[PDB]
């Protein structure tokens, strides 16, 4: 899964 806060990894992630 991915959380709110996970994703900002991913949206950080290029």
């Amino acid at each position: 899964i991915n959380w709110l806060k996970l994703g900002k990894k991913i949206i950080a992630s290029l």
